[PDB]
Order: C-alpha cells, then sequence, then structure tokens
C-alpha cells in the first residue's frame, strides 16, 4: 500500500536512510487452524515453542510462554521484540520449524550507519496500522512531505560520511573523557558554505530509536549559547574597520569598571600597557571594552548586527533560533565585547567567522544539496553558495586572519594545545558561563564552563572551519577548562586535512 | 530563564497541560567542596546517604552508593529516577540533612489527567540545555508558536474531561476484553460540530513519556479506515434524494457477479424479494449495488464528493489524511457502495453524517474553542459552527433519519445489541476487512474486521453524535464481530446523555 519513502544520501551517494523489509513474528495458538491438516499449523507445545524463540528474539522464555497462554486468541505476537526482525532472524527462525510459527515482511526504515549524524538526519517513525512512515525530527520532518511518496524524493545532503566519521569517533572521545551536558563540533567547507560533518552529544541511535525525545534540539540551529572569546573576533573586525584598533598601539590592561561591577582580564592583574595585538593573543577582555569605548556603544551593537548576529540565517532547518544581541545597559554591552550575554548560534558563528575567508563576505551555511525525484528525475531543489552580507572589506579581514594566526602560533600564545604537528592552524578560544535553565544565574562548580575554538586551516587559505563546543564538563572539569575542545579540535581538523589532500609540512 | 508555557484547558476551564516546577536530586561528592568550611558539603557517608535516598526516589540502594563512587566528578545525579522530584519529596530530603545533597528546581510540564485525550492534547518536550519546551504532537505542536512565549497564549479546547472520562473508562474496557489493533472513539454535539471527547488506542501517556512515538498518527484526522457499511447512510441519501430508493418498493436480494467476484448479502442467500427500507435495516449489500445501478456510478461518484469524502475537512490538526474514494473499476465502485476500497477518516464520517440533524447542512467538526493571552487579553483565534456544506435537502435528511431509526428498534433489527435502556438510539453498524499493510489483500484470521457504529440520540433530535471504531481484535474476535463495538457505544452513550441533563424514560 505505502509507497517507498525517498532516501537520504552523502554528498558522494552514500545511504543515509532508506527502506528495507524486515519481519515480524507471528505465532498461531488455534487449534482451528490445524483442522484440515494432518502437520499441525499451531503451537502444539508452548514451553518447547517459547525455549527456541528466546534464543532468537530478546524474551525470557517465561515471558514468550505467557504470552502464548493467552486465552480466546487465535494468534498472538510479541510487542517490540518480535518485530523488525532481520533476514537472518527469520532464516533461523524458520530453520526450527515451529508449526504456527511464521513472519511477516513489514517495512522499516533503516538508517545504514546507526548513530551518525543523528539530529542533522532525524528520525522518521512508522504508523503500524498503515505502515505509514513520518519524518520526526530533522531531514526525516523537513523534507518529509518530498520524502513521502509512486516514489519520495530523495535528498542529497553535503555531508561528507569520511568527515563525519572523524567527528563522532573525536565526539565519543570527549564524551568518555569529560562527560558533558553538551558537546557538539561542525566542520564547513570555507569557502563554500557546505557542511561537510555534523554531530552532538548526547543523542540518540536513528535505526533503533534509543534516546530519541531526550533532546528535541538540533545544537547547530536550534540551540542558543554566550558564545565567549571566540565572538572577540567580531569585534576585532569592526575595532579594525573603525580604526580604532592599531596591533603597536598600547592599551591599559587590567580591569574595568562597569555599573559597580569589576571585569579584569582572566590573570586579575592584567599585564600593564602592552599592545593591543598581544592583548588580543592573551584574549584581554579589557583590551574588547576599550575597543567598545573607542568604536561607540551604537555602532557597535549595528556592527554585530550585520554579523547577522540576533537573526536567522534563514537555513532550511525548522525552527532555527535567532539568538539574542545582550544590550539592554552598559555592563550587557560590555560583556557582549566578549561573548557573555549575547546568545548566538553555532550556525551564525560559522556565517560570521566565514567573512575573513572570503574576502569580508559572510556564506550562508547549507547542508542540503539537492531535493529530486530518482524516477521522473525532477529537480525540486539544488543548493548553493549563498553571500550573506560583507560586512567588512577585503583589507579588514586580512587583518583579523593576522591576529587569529598569531592567537594561536604567536611565541607568547595561550593556545598551543591547538596546533597540530605538519599543518598551520588558527583560531580563536573561548570560555563562557552557562545560563541556569531556572533561577536567574549562571551554573555553580568548580570550572562551569562552555568551552569553545572556532579553528581553520590551513591557515589564512583555509579548506575547512571547524567550530568545536562542549557545555559543563561533569568529569575533568578542571581539564576541560584547560585544554578546552582541543582532544576534538586536533583529530577532527588533522584527519579532514589529510582526507582533503592537504599536503603535511 | 524560559517564559511561561501556556496552558492547554478544556471546555470548562479545567487544566490539561501547564507548567509546573519540580525538583532535581544533586550531590556533591568532592571532598573539596569543604575545604573553608565548618559543615561538610560533600557526601561523607556513602552507604549512609545511598540507604536514605532510597526511601524517597526509586532506586536500589546499590545503584546509588555505584553512581555516588563516580570518580574525577565534583557532583553526579541519579538520571531519570532523580528528577521531576514533588514538592513533598523536597521536603522529605530535605530535612534528612545529608550533607551534599540538595534539590534544583526545574520547569516541567505536567498533564494533571495523565493518560487522557493523549493523542489530541500531545506532548511538550524539554531541551535540557534550557529548559526550553516544544509541541511535538497534538495540540502541544499545533500551536506551539502560541503556547511558547512573558507569557505563551492559551488554548481552549471543546473538549469536556467529564464526557473524556466517560470514553477513556469505555476504551480501557474494549482493550481489557477484545486487545484490537486499533481503537478510537470520539463524540460530537450534533448541533454544533464541537468535539466533546476523542480517544484513542494504543495511545500514550504525555506526563510521563510512556509509549510516546509507538503511534504518531492521531485516529480522529490522521488514519484512514475503510469504513464499512456505516458509509450506506451516504449512498442512501443520495438514492433518496434521486428518488432510486423507495421504503416500500422491492427489489431482488441475494448476490450480484461483479467482474468474477459474487458479492453477497451477508447471509449469502438473501430474503428474496424485500421492501428496500427492509433491505437498508438488514445492511443488504445487494441492496447499496442496486441503488448505485438506478442512480448510476459517475452520479454516486458526485455524490461521495458533495459529502466531503476524498478530501481533507480542513481542521486545525496537522497533516490531515484527505482518503480516497475507491472508483477504479465496477468492482472499486460497487465496493465503495458499502465502504469497502474507499478510505476515510472518521472526522469525515462525523462531518458528513451531521447533514441528517441539521437540515441537510453537514457541520464542520471543531475541537479549538479558543487561543488566547490570559495577560494582554488579546484573542487569536475562535472556534465556531460552520457549514461544511449542504449535500442534502431537509426532507432527504429527515428520510435517512427514518432508515437510522429502523436499523436499531425495527422489530427486524439485527443492531438490538446497541439499544439503551431508557434513551431512544438510532445508527448504523459496520463491519469491514482491514487492508493488509504490506503484500496486497485483507488481513487474514477467523474474523479479521475493523467493527464500527456510527450512533446518534436521543434519535431523531439528538444532543450527540457518538461514532467508535475498532480494528482487528486479538481476543474475542468471535464476539467482536457478534457485538461490534456495542460494549462502548452503550456506556459512553448512556453517560453522556445522563451527564447532559436527558431525561431516561
Ligand atoms: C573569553 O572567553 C574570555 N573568558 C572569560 O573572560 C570568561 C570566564 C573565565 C573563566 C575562567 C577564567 C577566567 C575567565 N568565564 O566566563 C567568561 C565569559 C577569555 N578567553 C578565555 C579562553 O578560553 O581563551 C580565557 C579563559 C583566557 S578568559
Ligand atoms: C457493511 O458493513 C456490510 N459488511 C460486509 O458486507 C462486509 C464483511 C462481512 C463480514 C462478516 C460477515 C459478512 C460480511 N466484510 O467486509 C464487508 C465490507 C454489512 N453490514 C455489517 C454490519 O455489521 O452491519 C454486516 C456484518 C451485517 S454485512
Amino acid at each position: 500500500q505505502q509507497p517507498e519513502r525517498g532516501k537520504i544520501y552523502d554528498r558522494n551517494g552514500k545511504v543515509l536512510a532508506e527502506d528495507v523489509e524486515r519481519y515480524k513474528l507471528v505465532a498461531v495458538i488455534d487449534k482451528k487452524a490445524s483442522a484440515n491438516s494432518k502437520k499441525p499449523r499451531h503451537v502444539v507445545d508452548k514451553k518447547e515453542t517459547a525455549k527456541k524463540l528466546s534464543t532468537v528474539i530478546d524474551m525470557k522464555p517465561e515471558e514468550i510462554e505467557k504470552r502464548l497462554s493467552q486465552k480466546k486468541a487465535f494468534q498472538i505476537e510479541f510487542g517490540r521484540k518480535g518485530t523488525n526482525l532481520t533476514y537472518q532472524d527469520k532464516l533461523k527462525i524458520e530453520k526450527m520449524n515451529l508449526p504456527g510459527i511464521s513472519l511477516l515482511p513489514e517495512t522499516e526504515r533503516f538508517y545504514p550507519n546507526g548513530n551518525f549524524a543523528s539530529h542533522l538526519i532525524g528520525r522518521a517513525q512508522k504508523n503500524p496500522d498503515t505502515g505509514e512512515l513520518k519524518g520526526a525530527l530533522g531531514v526525516e520532518k523537513i523534507f518529509d512531505s518530498y520524502l513521502s511518496g509512486k516514489r519520495g524524493d530523495d535528498v542529497h545532503l553535503t555531508i561528507d560520511s569520511n568527515i563525519q566519521v572523524f567527528v563522532e569517533e573525536a565526539l565519543d572521545g570527549m564524551v568518555e573523557r569529560y562527560q558533558p551536558k553538551d558537546l557538539f563540533a561542525v566542520v564547513m567547507d570555507a569557502k563554500t558554505g557546505e557542511i561537510l560533518a555534523y554531530s552532538q552529544r548526547p543523542t540518540f541511535n536513528p535505526e533503533t530509536g534509543k534516546d530519541f525525545g531526550k533532546k528535541w534540539a538540533n545544537d547547530l540551529y536550534q540551540n542558543t549559547y554566550e558564545p565567549g572569546s571566540t565572538f572577540k573576533s567580531y569585534g576585532l573586525a569592526a575595532a579594525i574597520q573603525e580604526g580604532a584598533f592599531d596591533p603597536d598601539k598600547k592599551y591599559k590592561s587590567g580591569h574595568r569598571d562597569i555599573m559597580g561591577s569589576r571585569i579584569s582580564d582572566w590573570n586579575r592583574v592584567g599585564w600593564g600597557e602592552i599592545p593591543m595585538s598581544l592583548g588580543f593573543t592573551y584574549s584581554s577582555n579589557t583590551l574588547m571594552m576599550h575597543l567598545q569605548d573607542l568604536v561607540g556603544a551604537d555602532k557597535m551593537k549595528s556592527w554585530y548586527e550585520r554579523f547577522g548576529f540576533g537573526k536567522s540565517t534563514k537555513g532550511m532547518f525548522d525552527g532555527e533560533a535567532p539568538g539574542q544581541i545582550g544590550w539592554s545597559n552598559e555592563l550587557q554591552q560590555k560583556t557582549s565585547s566578549f561573548g557573555q550575554s549575547t546568545t548566538v548560534t553555532p550556525v551564525q558563528m560559522l556565517q560570521a567567522q566565514s567573512a575573513f575567508f572570503n574576502d569580508g563576505n559572510m556564506l550562508k551555511p547549507w547542508f542540503v544539496n539537492s531535493v529530486e525525484n530518482p524516477v521522473s528525475k525532477r529537480q525540486f531543489y539544488k543548493g548553493q553558495k549563498q553571500i550573506a552580507g560583507k560586512p567588512i572589506t577585503k583589507d579588514t579581514a586580512e587583518k583579523v586572519e593576522k591576529q587569529l594566526d598569531l592567537v594561536v602560533n604567536s611565541k607568547k600564545s595561550h593556545a598551543a594545545n591547538y596546533r597540530i604537528d605538519g599543518y598551520e592552524v588558527e583560531g580563536k578560544t573561548g570560555t563562557a558561563q552557562v545560563a541556569a535553565p531556572n533561577g536567574g544565574g549562571y551554573v555553580k562548580g568548580p570550572n562551569p564552563y562552555f568551552v569553545s575554538f572556532m579553528g581553520d586551516a590551513p591557515k589564512k587559505n583555509p579548506k575547512v572551519i571547524v567550530y568545536a563546543g562542549m557545555s559543563l564538563a561533569q568529569k575533568n572539569d578542571q581539564e576541560a577548562y584547560e585544554l578546552g575542545v582541543s582532544k576534538a579540535f586536533k583529530p577532527i581538523m588533522e584527519n579532514t586535512l589529510k582526507y582533503l589532500n592537504v599536503g603535511k609540512s
């Protein structure tokens, strides 16, 4: 009855989701089925049958024999344990030659990679009455009308399964090491905006349904973060274009007094009068507050808006969050300079960061390559590189890139743990407090931080941008503070560059 | 924090869904927390702590101490058993005065009635990071833009919790008795189209989440059925208005031969030359095929479209199914005359049935009374009675009602099991085969039927229409065939009529 639901593909044609035939176990227990037959067509020994069935379906013989003993029933099924059985399960059941036992073909949605870009691909759910499948999250839901049928259309993603494996492995390592409450990593083509890989933790397995529903939100498009100091790059860009930033000019570091709050550099005492470039390498908060004064508060708010913040990127993901620029008072304004109070989505961060490597042009990130029917060959949609806006000049973009280089590679860098032997890396570190969901403060604890890194490589002319973020390590929180996401950035970026044939040296 | 999510109300202002404060259990286990303190601020006695917590949260003391022994962790939590704790649990944990133990407030979505109109109300799921709630099904999803905030708007439904209680209890009894694969009942105000009660089985509990996801489809709006002989009332109305049906005129019963299929009256042999009125009371299939010949197949197809079949009712529910009139050959056309091949939604059946009690006007069924903000008092939406179309004259409607009376109350009735002592009832029975999801044909088995009853009372001038359907009884399938859904219709209708102050005779 149901039309075949279309497939979801990665950018090289690997199947990410497709319909398959599986099998459901049925046991006829009524004698009436065997009235006309010499060999029985119903279960004659319920105990032996239960014992043999327990060697295939995940159910104890005692529960099977209980289900076989239901009164006033012609045939029985075994709930979830008796459905979605494989062809090999079917073979071993059938070789037992158990009277009354058969297997019914049923259509199931199959995700060949299991837990793999799960919050992007989503999950399609089955209506048992009809077999009708309906997407409940991500691409399966966004494109449900196209995917469902004739035959539904296929959706091709920009995701590269080879790069996605690197991301899934690195994120597993972060879970083991740090048990964070939230975790994401994303890899984008620095020159086109294509999402090459995306994952988050915790997540679900779309194949089995394990943990589906425990977190509805996709981190890339629907979750918001106070970004911390990765956000300083946009304040730097603005201050550069306005002439307030001079890399060699000195400024007074240490602290600033804003509406009765002491906002200090991370070492409390500062470094005296130091060049602005060094302050950016040190990730000086007083530098950013100084530059905001020089530019002017009204102008800086417009600057963050021109970089796309506070607005949806208008991607094809459902319910994209807008974030919010925290600007309601001077304290909010000043803390926004280093990525506190303001909330962003990771996709806004990627869009904004792409400006520095595309002559000032922001690229709209995208992950849908095409929607098209393989039978009719109709192309309903084709993704493309699109400029989201040009907030800065090419000259400003280069001067920002020079400072991002210094953050990682300066002889005074405090981010050398993001270096990769053989490759040149650049980017910006972040450590931020995390808003408590309930009650009006920050999560309390020894190191209750969202730590992140917006990185790109090769430096100056990158092939990819890799952004990774970790919220609230429940294990090794002190090291999470010290090393940030470097134990995820380094395996993802190194393997990705090798796979993209970037020569090491 | 998140704005308060708006409430879902029943028609009398009873809360169906609301935000509440609950509590999450946290245990600080690292000694470092107690460095400066005159009282320990971490769990010092792991066994005494675990033993005492087991008297509140539902966990074995051995498991609790296992989690208290996690290494390199400042504090731990206790999974699902440790969240959604009540204010009373908070009191009981706190008088225990356990060092290191506190409770964090969290906002949860509370459904005070538990498993109650679950497939209509739906469920909102929580993002652990932010506390943000998002509707995943039903009203919570449909109106999620309104419900989420300030404060979200409230949604008021037409549902009456008192009638809804009757439906839930009756459906539980049908599950206990027949263990059907699918089951629904709906109660509609016969003069306004308001849905006073709706339930289905199997379903989920929106409070706990138990079984949420096993069936995405709301039976009323999204599931389709081959209705069986309840569909005959619309062919009857057509034949009346076209002058083909005359209650006293004779016709030849027995069987008909259509494209190599023998279609018989239910007793195989028929009853000879009998009055058309009696044929309709006996639920004669040959009567309906004869009337279709008399009207003409092209014209009958237009008749069903005029009753709203094959098209969505344009209700407020997402993804409403349109169904389909099966008309592609004479076999489909003839089997459609008695409700096979054509598929309908229950809401189309209610809409079509309302014509007989509103002088030929179909009423568009509706379940949303209001969407409105309790703070601003802005009314975003107000539901109302709306005519879906007038397919028949008042004269035709009266003549149909006379035949519906006879089905139940004729001295030759085969539906006397739908009678209610003290109340006058009318309606139409149905028994239909069920299409197999995979492979062609119908579900096989001794009595593999969708059985149903489209009823209304008091007869002629009803207060409510009650439509109940049961697909594929897995227990007592013989009784399901004999009694249909009478064991649900009678308690629902009787209790509803008493609750609505209809006096019994
Ligand atoms: C940007 O992220 C900046 N971070 C903060 O000032 C900051 C902190 C903090 C935590 C621990 C020690 C000092 C400060 N908590 O919330 C915020 C917003 C600077 N950059 C960071 C980085 O990781 O590069 C730091 C730690 C150097 S401070
Ligand atoms: C309408 O529902 C009609 N039903 C059928 O003819 C029918 C059957 C069937 C099942 C069992 C015995 C005889 C027929 N299977 O599929 C169909 C479409 C008539 N009305 C029914 C009713 O309950 O009123 C019956 C059983 C009287 S036949």
